């Protein structure tokens, strides 16, 4: 399947994945990194690369990060720059993760998965009242 | 300020808060709960109530939860039902948390804060390419 790597400031990426797996069962072909004060984008690029080495990236790689413009985002941006089937999507949330992981198994095309992740992430933000 | 309570399946709520505080500094008047397999909505209602007892809820309470329809959402829904200035917003993400926590200090009205949280949460989901 298409590889997914989750990155956030701090230690939330591992928990967002755990939450998803609580809903969907354990997932394959998913990696994550943490970002600690003192580290820079170059440290993060290495962390992302070490995770990618363990993933099947033949169909592509989708980096799901916390916010636009942070270090996790900046480092991921440097990796996907001239790579086909590599994308970075900011604002990762549970609806995005769950929908994306579910669709991934039905072997969608890369563009299809990227579009679904953005759409479900946004539609997942909704107030009760 | 307006109280914020974060709830997700699993143990991600505490980390989303930690991530936010890594960006903004430690926050006051914020609570969180976890949801473990075996627990039901009634357990969660008690957990939310115990957190609220420690918060200043005079200006209102905003429950930020992971997904629409899950237990964390269902329990929060039962609490806000006929309460003024109580709202539940699903799809919590870092952009929503950061913008919401920042605005909260400028003492916005409840409706203003709810609207900002939904708008920033959605606008925060964005693809690079």
């Amino acid at each position: 399947t298409i590889a997914i790597v989750i990155g956030t400031h701090g230690w939330a990426a591992e928990q967002l994945l755990k939450t998803a797996e609580m809903l969907l069962g354990e997932q394959e072909n998913v990696g994550w990194i943490d970002f600690v004060p003192g580290e820079n984008a170059e440290t993060l690029i290495e962390k992302y690369n070490a995770q990618l080495a363990k993933l099947d990236t033949t169909k592509g790689v989708l980096f799901l990060v916390d916010t636009w413009g942070g270090s996790p985002f900046n480092a991921a941006s440097r990796i996907v720059v001239d790579k086909e089937h590599y994308e970075v999507i900011a604002g990762v949330n549970i609806p995005m993760l769950v929908e994306t992981l579910m669709a991934r198994d039905d072997d969608p095309s890369f563009d299809e998965l990227v579009a679904l992740a953005v759409e479900t992430g946004r539609e997942g933000v909704k107030a009760l009242k």
